[PDB]
This record gives structure tokens, sequence and C-alpha cells, in this order.
């Protein structure tokens, strides 16, 4: 009932409660656990419990627990869902939920920041071209000329499932994918699916390497758009090392905003299946993810040629020197444009810090070691020791299918 | 009911059925996760079934299942059982359960070599002279000059719970570790209080950075008595980068035979609490953890200083940059001295194919990705795109509470 988590490290151990409002399940059972698998419309009275459970935490976040305010809102909700099989949230409460889903993200290692989300309220959206609209207003203000800042823009929620906003991109800016005669791939081959359906969709693409591919939007259910992001508008950062003047040759560059738009944020049983979000990007999840996964830009040889490493045999460890290098010189392009972006020792340092804080202040904090631990450089990050439990709480950020698999045009 | 993998790097997915044989919990429920937790007498009773069971997947592997030797078998060992409320394992049940335990172990990445495990039977050893002779004919043995032999020696299985026998190191050989007044310590922190235990038994502790413990062993539930391992025995291997001349100043070395001696060996019910195994390092275990979690021996600043890297501010990755060459020096020193050794992307490759081979011609492969992934270059080594499941088939080697916690001593 009163589970503990061992620093081994440390030798510090934290209590955890917080899992016993746990609602939603793990995947895992008492027999088998599937901690490391990537994926393992409501009624009226599946709805009612829903908002209950939240406004109950909502009052009580605001000391407020069973005030006539409390209760006259639980029965205006219950009237509201009674008659209109649905309801919607006041600002407050839609702001407290999309902070909360953030605080309750348990792969997410930046939590540390959750209450400093700035939301913004896209519920009075019609049209794919007002979703063009409220997402470069996102896009400009989390980007704030390289000084970022977290953000989500919140579309209206489902109602019968047939009028679903959705954002058919996987991230708000994410370069292109082609699959070339060569049998090769061209630019981001997980973007190869994407890509070509902007092109069904009648997109221009420039076939180059580094193609800011475009926004796909579905308003109220209807079929998606296409609509450009205003160039001016997406920061880029061109990577070089800080000793290796050869680097620049590679021709690479990253995007400086990394902003999941795929999706789906639950609010007291309401779903709101457009919320793209943004924050800013943790070194080594272009570094070492994006940069060297065999099925990204696959680039650790090229980088190991260029250093004239003995690639011969692995044990010379040519792919963990040159790893690291391509590392440095990410967090080196980022920070000398002065665009926000965090080692992955710092940012394991701070959520061990949100943990602690989290412990004493909530009676817990569900994570994902499989997620939280960095690619690299795993033990000497301080949450590689850290035992973590994760579990399910709500407000919370789900995943849900590809649009493309679902729009009955 | 199957359950399916995926390999994000390959797309190639696999199915598991073995998971159904699984009996065992795992300390997770429909509501949590805790697959990254360090940890999460029998009756007549409660053996005759495990018994069965393991008899059952005996005579299967061998195809003579509902044989007339099967029946018999089963027939005989009840029999034993109700009549001494136990039973002894025939010696092929015994090569036959270790090996098991060894391929159903899910937080090894070596079992692609379960299979060649050489077995020694110490069951008939009766007291701790007689245990340490059988330690040193394993040490040399698997130690084979250099070219390591994976193997196991098994000692008598518990009876009542107190005349267990125990080998109170946690690996056969390792370094001793020192506090100091000063607050710091001298050679390996994570053998400290094992050490001080050694010391008030009558050890002459050398106090250096890298003295190996003597063994502290236990027969029949008596108290613990000590023995050197004859230095000729121990191979051990000095560390130097292929590069860096510097390195070898730093006066580091470990001992080439890596020797789990304080887990509990479990088949057809039984429990072995005194079984002994070795293989052969993967480098990252000694490059990495034992030389780089602050716990250990910490050399990381030393050798980022000595490197001359910018420790001004973490984003320059000196620590990363300092890991790397540490884990390549392991690698060279050993390679050049001809002691087996496997690098981290050799032996994950290996257990990816292992794995795909165990799904197809056994329908599974319980494994514990928190602790096949390694410690360094995660992503860049196959496993880490490799879905897992996770769950606990016996026979199964079982952790078990330190023995100093335990025993009633007698005098
Ligand atoms: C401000 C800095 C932030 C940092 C440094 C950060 C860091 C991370 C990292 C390293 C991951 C793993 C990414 C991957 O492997 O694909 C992650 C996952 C995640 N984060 Fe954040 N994050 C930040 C902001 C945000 C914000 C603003 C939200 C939500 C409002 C959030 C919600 C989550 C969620 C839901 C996931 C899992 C996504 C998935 O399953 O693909 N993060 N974050
Ligand atoms: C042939 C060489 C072998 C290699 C390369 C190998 C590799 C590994 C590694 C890297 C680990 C994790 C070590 C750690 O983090 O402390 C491990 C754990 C494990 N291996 Fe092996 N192994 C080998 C042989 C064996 C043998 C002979 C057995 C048993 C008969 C075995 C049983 C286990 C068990 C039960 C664990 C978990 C130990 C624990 O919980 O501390 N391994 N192995
Ligand atoms: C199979 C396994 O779940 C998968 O390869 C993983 N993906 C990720 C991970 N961790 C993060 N942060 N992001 C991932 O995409 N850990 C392992
Ligand atoms: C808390 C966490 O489970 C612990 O720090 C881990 N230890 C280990 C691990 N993996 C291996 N191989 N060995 C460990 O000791 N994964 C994580
Ligand atoms: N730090 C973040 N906000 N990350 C969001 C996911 C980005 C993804 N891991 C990428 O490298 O493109
Ligand atoms: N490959 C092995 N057999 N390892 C056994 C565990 C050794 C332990 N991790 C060490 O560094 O000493
Ligand atoms: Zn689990």
């Amino acid at each position: 009932r009163f589970l503990k988590v061992k620093n081994w490290e440390t030798d510090v151990v934290l209590t955890d409660t917080l899992h016993l409002k746990s609602t939603l399940e793990t995947g895992c059972t008492e027999h088998i656990c599937m901690g490391s698998i990537m994926l393992p419309v409501r009624t009226k009275d599946q709805l009612f419990p829903l908002a209950k459970e939240f406004l109950d935490q909502y009052y009580s976040s605001i000391k407020r627990f069973g005030s006539k305010a409390h209760m006259d809102r639980l029965e205006e909700v219950n009237k509201e869902i009674e008659s209109t099989s649905t309801y919607q949230l006041k600002d407050t409460e839609l702001i407290y939920g999309a902070k909360h889903a953030w605080r309750n993200a348990s792969r997410c290692v930046g939590r540390i920041q959750w209450s400093k989300l700035q939301v913004f309220d896209a519920r009075d959206c019609t049209t794919a071209h007002g979703m063009f609209n409220y997402i470069c207003n996102h896009v400009k203000y989390a980007t704030n000329k390289g000084n970022l800042r977290s953000a989500i823009t919140i579309f209206p929620q489902r109602t019968d499932g047939k009028h679903d906003f959705r954002v058919w991109n996987s991230q708000l800016i994410r370069y292109a994918g082609y699959k070339q005669p060569d049998g090769s791939t061209l630019g981001d081959p997980a973007n190869v699916q994407f890509t070509e359906i902007c092109i069904q969709q009648g997109w221009k693409a420039p076939r180059g390497r580094f193609d800011v591919l475009p926004l796909l939007l579905q308003a109220n259910g209807n079929d998606p758009e296409l609509f450009q992001i205003p160039p001016e508008l997406v920061l880029e950062v061109p990577i070089r090392h800080p000793k290796f003047d050869w680097f620049k040759d590679l021709g690479l560059k990253w995007y400086g905003l990394p902003a999941v738009s795929n999706m789906l944020l639950e609010i007291g049983g309401l779903e709101f299946s457009a919320c793209p979000f943004s924050g800013w990007y943790m070194g080594t999840e272009i570094g070492v993810r994006d940069y060297c996964d065999n099925s990204r830009y696959n680039i650790l040889e090229e980088v190991a040629k260029k250093m004239d490493l003995d690639m011969r045999k692995t044990s010379s460890l040519w792919k963990d020197q040159a790893l690291v290098e391509i590392n440095i010189a990410v967090l080196y392009s980022f920070q000398s444009d002065k665009v926000t972006i965090v080692d992955h020792h710092s940012a394991t340092e701070s959520f061990i810090k949100h943990m602690e804080n989290e412990y004493r202040c909530r009676g817990g904090c569900p994570a994902d070691w499989v997620w939280i631990v960095p690619p690299m450089s795993g033990s000497i990050t301080p949450v590689f020791h850290q035992e973590m439990l994760n579990y399910r709480l709500t407000p919370s950020f789900e995943y849900q299918p590809d649009p493309w698999n679902t729009h009955v045009w």
C-alpha cells in the first residue's frame, strides 16, 4: 500500500502514497512486466464520475474542498452533463488540467517546470485556417527569439467523435522524408509516410535533407488542409563542432522548437484531441536519437570516418567516441546561437530535485524509468540509480491513432 | 493469451507464449509498474508440485515425457518427499536445472551461452575447508589462464534452514573496501561492510586500493571460516590506454573472473543457497559501473583532469568523454593480456540473436530491459530499441538476504 523507492547512489528513500490515487492501467500484471513496451466516445454515466474526480482535486487544490462553490460547481456540471451529455471547463479548470497533465506525464524528464506552462485557449476555433493562426502564434510565443517558453494550445474537445480536431503532424515542426529510387531514404525516415500524405494532398516537396514539413490541420472533423509555417517563424540551429571545423561540412542543422502535436489531453473525462505543446530540447534527443538512431539520420559512420577512427572493430568503441562528439556539437551550436537547450546531466539532476519536491509535497511522482534515463551515459546521470514507480494519473496526455488511419474523408 | 514485442529499429515483431508458464510474481500490478525496482523452508505440501513441474519439464526436454522412466521418477521422488520431506536430484537433472536457471535469468545479457555451462556438483561437501577446495578448483577451471570458461559450483541444498551452506562473499573475487577516519574510503566502497566482517573474523588487511578479499565460507549452518585464495589463482589485469600513456599511471587494475556467489539457485523446489557461478565480463561492468559510479571507485574527475577537459560546465560533456576513454582502456587491457572480455555492442547484438532464437524455438525469452541495456551508449546498442517482457520462470537464480543479517552465531 505504501511503496518505497530508493536511490542506490545516495541511499535516500522516498515513500509513495500518490500511486494510491492511480486510476488507469499500466499494461503490466502481477505476472508480467511490460515496462519496456512503447504502447502498452464517453457516455453520461462514464463522464460524471470523471468530472467529479477532477473537480474534487481542483477544489481540493484551491483549499475549497467541500465548500459551497465546490458543491455548486459539481451540481452545475452534473446538470450540464445530464442535459448536454458533456460539459465545459472554466478557464481556471482548463489551465489547471493542462498543467497537471504535464505534471503527471511519467515519461517527461522536464517536469520541474510544470507550473510555468502558458496555456492558449483555442476552444473557440472553428476552421483549419483558424488552427493555422493559433499555431503560428504558439510557435512565435514559445520560440521567443531562442529564449523558449513552454506552451500548449488547446483546440475544441471531442463531441460525437465525428467532429474531432486533429493536427496530423507528429510535431509542429519536423523535417521531411522521401524514399529515393536508390532504395535509400532522403531526409527523415521517421516522417517518410507523413511526407507522402502531404504530397498525396498537394504539397510541393523541395526534396531536400531538411525540409520543414507543412501543417496538415483538421478542424471539426472535416478533411485536413495544408499550410506552410512562415519560414521567418521556424528557428533553426546550424550544427558545428567547437573543435572539428570539418563538422559544418556534414551539412547538419536542427530546429529549435520541439512541439509534440499528435497526443490527446484528457481533463475530467473530457478529451482534447488537438493539443499541441512545446518546451525546449534536451541535447541527447537530437544528438543521440534523431542523428544517430539507425532508423533516423543514422550519421555515426560518416562522423566516425571524418574523425578517422578504427571502425574495423566494435571494441575500439568508435561509435561511442563519435556519439559523444556529436552531442557536444549539438549543445554547442544551440548554446552559441543563444537557443534554449538542456544537457542530460543538468536535466536529470533537475528531475531528481523535482522528484524529491514531489514526494514531500504530493506524496509521489509517477515516472517511467525506461524513458527518463537518457539514451547515452545512462549510469553517469543520477536517474539511473533512482528507483521509480510508474502509474497513470489524470489529467493526462495519451497516445491516439494516427488520424490518417481513422479519417473518413 | 499471446503477447507481442516489437523492435522499433527493425520493425520485427515476436510473439510470446512462454509467459503463460510463468508462476512467480513480478512486483507489478495492473495499476503500477515496479520494473525499475532493484529488489521488488518449504513443506511437503508445497514441494510435491514444484518437483513435478520440474521433472515434467525435464522429461519433455529429453523427449521421454510420459515414458516409464518419467513415471517411475515421479513415483520415486514423491515417495522420497513424503518419506524424508525433501528429495535428491539426479546428476542429469541438476545440470539441466542449473543450465535452465541461467537460461531464465532475465537480467543476464550473456545468455546466448546458456547451454555451455560447466556444472560442478559439490553436493558431497560437508565443511568450509571442503568448500574452499571446491571454490579453488572452480576458479582455476573457469580462469583457464585467461581463456575463460563459464561454470557453477553447487553445494548441498537447504534442509531445515538451520544447516545452510553460504558463501558470505558477494563475488568469489572482489577488492576490499576501507572506511577512513577522515570519512574517505580506501579501495572498493561497495565492499566496506563485508571487509569489516572479514577483519573482525581475523583477516589481516593489507589496506591497499586493490586487495583481494579472503573467502568467508559457511558449511552446514556453522560459523563461517576465512580462507585466502591462492594468489597464483587470481588473474588480474593492469589497466592502460592504447593512446594515453599516462593512463597506466592511474594505477588501475581489475580481476579477470566475475563470479557472483551470493544468489540462491532454485530447482524443482529445492533451494541451493551456495551456488557460485562465473562467466566473463562485459566491459561496461568495470569501465562504467565499478570505475565510474559515484559510489564505487569514482575515477571520472581524475581521468578528466589528465585529459585536460573543460570541467567548468557539464554541457561540455567532459564526464561523457572521459567515460568512453576509460571503457576503451578496460577492453584494450584485457584483449592485450588475452583475457576473455566482450564489449557492449558485441554482447547486445548477440543477445538480440539469442532472444530471437528463443522466441522461435521456445515461445519467448523473459528479459529485464532495465538491466539488459548497457549503462553507457544505450540507444546505439540494439537492445534499447527492443521491447521485452519480463517474467519469472523456474529453475531460477534468486536474491537472498545477506548471511550476516540472518546467521545465528554459535561461537
Ligand atoms: C520545458 C522543457 C521540457 C523538457 C526538457 C522535456 C523533456 C522531455 C523528454 C526528454 C522527453 C522524451 C522525449 C522523447 O524521447 O521523445 C519528454 C517526453 C514527454 N514530455 Fe516533455 N519536456 C519539456 C516540456 C514538456 C511540456 C511543456 C509538456 C506538456 C505540456 C511535456 C510533456 C511530455 C510528454 C507527454 C512526454 C511523452 C511524449 C511521448 O510519449 O512521445 N513536456 N519530455
Ligand atoms: C558468459 C559470460 C556472461 C556474461 C557476458 C554475462 C553478462 C551479464 C551482465 C552484464 C549482467 C549484469 C551484471 C550487473 O549489472 O551486475 C549479468 C547478470 C546476471 N547473469 Fe550473467 N553473464 C554471463 C554468464 C552468466 C552465468 C554463467 C550465469 C549463471 C549460471 C549468469 C547469471 C546471471 C544472473 C542470475 C544475473 C543477475 C545477477 C544480479 O541480479 O546481480 N550469467 N550477466
Ligand atoms: C522498446 C523501448 O521502449 C524503446 O526503444 C524506448 N524508446 C524511448 C525511451 N526513452 C525515451 N526518452 N524516448 C524513447 O523513444 N526508452 C526506450
Ligand atoms: C534503480 C535501478 O534499477 C538500478 O540503479 C539499476 N541497476 C542496474 C541496472 N542494470 C545492470 N546491468 N546492473 C545494475 O546494477 N539497471 C538499473
Ligand atoms: N523536449 C521536448 N519538448 N521534446 C519533445 C519530443 C521531441 C523528440 N524527442 C525529438 O527529438 O524531436
Ligand atoms: N559478466 C558477469 N558474469 N558479471 C557478473 C557480475 C559482475 C559485477 N557487475 C562486477 O562488475 O563485478
Ligand atoms: Zn511492470
